[PDB]
Order: C-alpha cells, then structure tokens, then sequence
C-alpha cells in the first residue's frame, strides 16, 4: 500500500495534468493564475469570473509596505546578507495571528453571524456587549465616505459577476450599523475578502455547502494571503538587495531593558 | 536620520502605490499579477506581452507532484499537524541548488556566454572540455523526438509576442548540436524560462542591460520559481489536510544505518 | 517611549548579563547549559538539580533516527543542496503537534487531571468514557515488562534529586492502571519529560504556581524539545554532507495519485 | 537497494544508540550535552575537556540581546502572536552571513593564513593592502588593556586543557600587532571561539586532519553558533510572551521611501 496520497497534480505522464487538466489544455482555455490556483488549491474548473476575482485578491494583498512584520522581518533578513528563500520565509512566518489573519478570521466571523440568523443590529450589539471587536471591520483612516479603494475594486468586481453576494449584503448592513456610531467602522479589505471569498465558493456552483465550510475551516484564505503577500515580500528582498543596505541592528534608545 | 530605505510600495497615503502606480489604476490599466510583479519587483509598467509570459511562467513552475523535495517537505509537515505557513515554508526551504535553482543558473550561463562572445558551437566545445554540464539542457525522458509541451507553449507564446530573442536564438542554437550528440539533451522548462527571462528584461525596453543584469544577479528567477511553487506546495498543504493523513514515518527498510 | 520590551539579556554594559548575573559569575557558580536555560528562559537562577534535569532532558530528546518527520525533512533539505540553516528549519517546522508536541500535550492533560483532584482510576475511566487518548501512556514495543531506558534514567534521577514529584507519582499511579490491562500502555518518554518538568517547576522553589502554569501555558517544553533536537536534526545535515548524499525524488511506485477523472 | 544512509544514531533496538554507544552508557560516562555533540555531529567520544569547551562556546552565545538581527525578527513574530517554533524560525533565518557567520569566517580565514605560512605582520599588512577585514577582530568598547571576558574564560581553559594551540597561538600574535595601533582590535569571542575550535579538532586527537578540515567546510561552527543561539531566541520568544507585548509595527518616521516618480 502507497504511503501518500496526492489529488493535485500528476506529472507521470506524456504531459504535466492539473487535477485532470493537461497543461495544454490550462492553456487553450485561457484558465490563467485564477484557474490554475482553482485546480491546485480546489480541483475544481471554476467559472472565468472567481478566477479573476482570486487573481485580483492577490493583486489587493500583494504589499503593503515595508513596516508591517513580515515585511519588515524580510528586510532584516536581506540586510543581514541572507538569500531569497531565507528572506522570504522569515517574514512569512510572521503570518497567520495579528498579522495577516483577518481574511480568515473575518470570514469565520461573518459566517457565524449569519448562518446562526442573527440579524446584523443585534450581531453588533452583542459583540458591543462582550467586548469583541468584529473581525474585517475598523480602518485607522478610511470612513464610510472616504473608502478604501481596494474594498471598492473587489466590490464593484463581485457585485456585478457574482450570482449571488449574501455573506457580502449582511456584511455591508454590520458597516451600515457600526459607521452611524464610528465613520472609521468601515469594512476593510480583510473583511471584503473574507466575506466575498466565502460568497464565491459558497455560491459559484463548483462547491456543494460542506467542501465551502471545509476550505475554509482547512485555511484558503490564510493560503491567499500568503501566497499574495509574498510577491511584496520577494520584492522587498530584491530591493533591499538593489539598494545595497547593510546590516540592521535595532537601537538600544528604542528598548527598554527590565531585567532582575 | 531613516535606518530603513524602500522603493516599491507606499502605503501611507489616500491610497496604495505600487512602484507610483495607484492601485486604482493597476486594475484601470488592466495590469494583472504580472503588472503587479513587474512594478513591486523591478519598478517598472511593463508591456502587456511581458506581464503575461511572467503569469505564464508562474502557471508553468506551480506544481510538479509530490514528489520533488520541496512537495514532499510541505507534505510531511501537513501530516505532521502543522499549520499552512509551516508547511509551506518547511518545503519553500529546499529550493535554490539542486532543486528549483536551474532557471537561475541556466539564465546565468547562458547569459555569460552569449555576452562572452563565444558562438554555440564554441561553448558546447568549452564546456565538454572543461567537465561542465550545461544548465537548462536535460531531460530524464523528454527529447528532441518527444517534445516537452510546456517548452512548446512558452517558445511559442515568446517568439510571437517578443521583439526580440537573441538569448532564446542562442540556446536553440545549443540544443541543435547538444541533441545531435544526445537526444535527451534539449533545451528543458528551466533552461527555456531562464534564456526567455533574460530576453524580457534584455529586450522589453523597460530595462538597461546593466538594470536587466543586476535583477539576475541578485535572483530574480529564483523568486519566479519560488511565488510559482509556493502555489503547488499551498496546494499540497490542503490536499494532505483534505484527505486526513496521519503522522508519516519513514520506512526503515529503506534506510541504511552505518554506525561507527 | 520605547517600542520594545526585554527581560532576559543584558549586552549593553561592559560584561554580559543574563537576567542579572554576569557572564562570569554565571561560569564561576557552575551554572553550566542548564543554569544558563534558566536565566534566559526563566529568569531564574535554578537549583543545581534542576540545572543538571534540564541538560538531561536535552541529551535524550538530542536524536531518534533519521525517520522522523523533522530529520526526515532535515535531511531531504541537505541532499538538495541547502545550509544548515535552512536545512535545520525545514525539519523544525514540522515539531509542535503530531511530532514532538507530546511533551507539552501531556504535562497539560496530568496538570489539568491533578489540578481538577480527580484520582488515577476516576482519570481512566473519565477518558475512556470520552473516548480520548491519555498522552504521554503507550509504546509501539516497550511494555511493563521490557522498559524504556530513557524513561528509567529520567526517572531514577528525578526520584534521588526532587524534593517531591506529585505530578510523576500521580503519572505512576495512571500507568499502573493502563498496564494492568494493557502492557504497552506504559509511560513514554514525552509523558515523563512532561510531568518531571511540570515536577521541576512546581517543586523546585522558584516558581509560584501561577508562573509554573504559564511557562507550561507559553510553550516550555516545546521549547526544550525543539533546543535538544536541533543537536540531532544539525547532526544530521552534517552527516548528509559528509556521505555526500546526492538529490532525493520520493519514488512513484510509493504514491497513490487520486486526481479527478 | 536503500535510498537513504545514516551514521550518527539507531532507534530500531531495544536501547537509543548515539554513534555506537548506548544512551545508558552516554550518562554512565558522564558525557553530557558537549559528548553528545561529539557524537551526533562528528561520530566520535571526544575528551571531556573537549566536551567541556562545546559547552563553554554554547553558553557564551546564549544570548547577545533583543537588538541583534535574529532576536529582533524572533521578537516581532512572537508580538505577532506566532507559536514558538515558527517564532524561533524567523530569528534562526538571518544567521549565516553578516549575522552568526563570524566563527565560521574567522576560523577559515586564521586557518587559510596560517596554513599557507605568512607570517602574522605580513597577514596584516596584506589585510591592510587589499582592504579587506580580520573576521574575529574587534570590539566596540574592550580593548588589549580592559579585556573582553567572555574570550577570558575561553581563552583561559583552552590553554589549560588543550595539548596544543597552534592556530589561537598565530591569533594571539594577530592580536599583538592589531592593537599596538587600535587598542580595540582584539581577538573577540567569534575569532576566539573559531579558531580554537579548529585546534580542537585538529589536536584533540579524535580527527584525522581530512576529517577536520570537513568538518569546518561543511559549517560546524555555523551549527555551534545556530545551536547556542537558539536558547535565547527561545528566551525571547517566551519572553514577550509573558510581556503580553502586543503587535508591532515599524514607525514611518524611520523608513526613507524613494519610490518613482507618480
């Protein structure tokens, strides 16, 4: 008996197959990053309008610049002479808590909410109550009238190509709530991801409800956000390298030592 | 004083720039990953024609099976419980030499002898005289009788769309006398994006030849081979998750204790 | 205001502190590994037989084959060409859970199982009622009659130095009940390092009870089988350099491919 | 056929086996982490004053601050709310070259030096011409009057138990010349710890001189700095857990950003 099994990709043959699909035909159906992710990931031939919407939500999270933690930690890394991989990975690992978790957390969230039927005023008031901030909402500068164009992009793009956007509509009546109080309360693109991400595989008809629930229970949207962040990453890496940056070393002025 | 330098993402502003490119309009200019690639790793807007042989790369490098290093580690680290990061990044940690480091090192070859001056004939005679094997040239099963379809599509999809390709003329070059000799000597997946990496930066017109060396140089091949897999080892990770395997343990009959 | 906070190391003076004591005291007291473990760790300075615990924990956790997830890994990275760096990362990444994560699985469940005052058998019974396994209790091979030695080492040390082992005796008393009815449900090595070191930081005096848990709570002993492998899994790497090992492919025959039609 | 080959440790019988001696028989002979080492990684009993000086150069890398590059990137990820290993991990990554890499340059560059035979002035003056920098040289506040410690207590036991310190002996005299010009060009603890190593390896008795020189081409000592360094970059990790140190995030005030123009 086989000691692993694999559902992906079988490079045995005459021809390279994604999960039944030869290269070729990847090609002639003209499937793109979006479609070859959609196989891979899914093993699914998914409608032409989810794999431009994957691709534009790794276009979204590509970078964010170069203070946030794991870019920050690649930077240090390239600085300290070390290679690509090295670089590139060190930053990754900073992610999946505090930092680059929100797209699956917002999605689990929302999809808590509104597959328990709550309706979004009281879904707010009870986090209200409990003390918990809501997961995809809350932006340091951008307000309901004065959007953040990332969430815009996605969701004029979902909204008009999706057959349906339930976990979407609910999401945007929490913003509706939770901007009449706060207008930074906005839902920001963590949100607008998890919410649309769920929306597509829940609605896009390649999924039945359980393998939905079940990739995102298994981590895909923490996958998107990797697998985005990293084009931001590698280029931090290369520009670090390009501008000839020596070794970092953080100032003792900045530490406060408390030690017995 | 700034202890940090950076080139390619602003993100304090009313909106996201990648490379001075609002990210309203890398999507208005229709820009996709490879758009993004070309701003967040070279500074540059590159042709249409380049940003979509880079996807094509990308989609070509995404997987090759479970059974390649970097697979396999990604594959043992899910079935050992750990998290997406992990795992990805247990497998991303054997790319660069031995595996994955063949676009790097054949762009660098044939590089070096096509700048040298050297004619084909003159480089395959220089190398069979030195002990050296070519970079890029090889396949286990593949041969000058028996194409291999992802050099077909990416040759084809470059000599329609590119100006120029003098680096991809010179290996053709090579791989006519290398499968005189040997059939099985063609010009592989790796050698053909190497050469056709270098003939986009070289040739596209958005570079120097001294701006198309330096981001060989510093790896920018590496970096296609290492975003394109990550999208195969993403792919594994799920997979492994989807399908429930255990702890794996290797075989002890497969291992050769030699002890003092 | 400063952005960071640290405990640990002091490397701005002219002598080298960690956490308090200067390098040179910390070799004129003999603190050795295990003294250091606790000052950079801990923050404490540790009994010499919780020093000396210490090392021993990381000398039996050093190695167990080139089998394993993590050497396995390990050495797949070295016959690709890679550094040690990377080489030793790839198979660290895959400790925490299935592989590596049963010390810290079973200190927690004999914490919580003592903590909660329920005895041995009422444990037993309570876990085969929910259908869940005891970590730390079982062994492919090794048996109430055919004994695991570095269970036995551990164990003799921990019971001629600790002032008092509640979580082990408690431990002892649970492997009575599951090999009188099945002899391989012995306890294993991760349980033991488990409950000694949940002993040790207890016992020993240091600690408060509430800084025990939250060392146990933050990982310790994940961190003390990670440090004591990291020997191993570098062994490794250096082993598969040196055999000149050349670039691994795992074979197809071995790999079932259930793709879509 | 087998597709793997081992050396340095058996698990398939009745007792773990460390290259050839049974873990009982590891700590019946008082062997300790530094004999373990010896095992594992060289597959040989090494003396215990050998044994002793592993772990002397362990402890002296413990630890060097929150400031360094690894701890800095360990730190962030633990703030970041990661799990230790991935934490530990991303400090682990940035050793090797400008960080971490300095015992395993000092020791190739003393030995290159020493064995093609010039002399230590002319090794200088070389150095000097080609401007290029002695690894393992210099310190930022000790200096040849006011000495480092750490290299003290090295220093002090590898010439108490050593038979023989050729290659500290050619650093000593490095040394000598260095600081009669800059005081503070000292043989600090990576060129100490570098080159004593290789006279442990080439002296001790256990290595064939083949086998040494692997040992240091294949990165030992790129492994005794990672293995050390990782006590307090675990420190850390459980350090900032305990601070309750929440997210970080870099000021912008401290980042030049040169992007082209708009």
């Amino acid at each position: 008996p086989a000691s692993f099994m694999t559902s992906i990709c079988d490079e045995r043959g005459q021809e390279l197959i994604y999960a039944g699909m030869p290269i070729t035909e990847v090609f002639k159906e003209e499937m793109g990053i979006g479609g070859v992710l959609g196989l891979l990931w899914f093993q699914k031939r998914l409608p032409k309008y989810s794999c431009q919407f994957i691709e534009m939500c790794l276009m979204v999270t590509a970078d964010h610049g170069p203070a946030v933690s794991g870019a920050h930690n690649t930077i240090i890394c390239a600085r300290a002479g070390k290679d690509l991989v090295s670089s590139l990975t060190s930053g990754l690992l900073t992610i999946g808590d505090r930092f680059g978790g929100a797209l699956d957390a917002a999605a689990k969230m929302f999809s808590k909410a509104f597959d328990s039927g709550i309706i979004p005023m009281e879904f707010v008031n009870k986090m209200k109550k409990e003390g918990k901030l809501i997961m995809g909402i809350g932006h340091r500068v951008k307000s309901i009238n004065n959007p953040d164009m990332r969430v815009q992009i996605l969701k004029d793009y979902v909204r008009q190509h999706f057959p349906a956007t339930p976990l979407l509509d609910y999401a945007l009546e929490v913003e509706k709530i939770t901007t009449s109080k706060k207008p930074n309360l906005i839902l920001n693109v963590d949100g607008l991801i998890g919410v649309a991400f769920v929306d597509m595989l829940r609605n896009c008809g390649s999924f039945t409800r359980e393998e939905a629930d079940e990739y995102i229970d298994i981590g895909a949207l923490n996958g998107i956000f990797v697998l985005g962040r990293s084009m931001g990453f590698i280029g931090h890496y290369l520009d670090q390298k390009r501008l000839k940056q020596g070794l970092y070393r953080h100032p003792w002025d900045d530490i406060s030592y408390v030690l017995p």
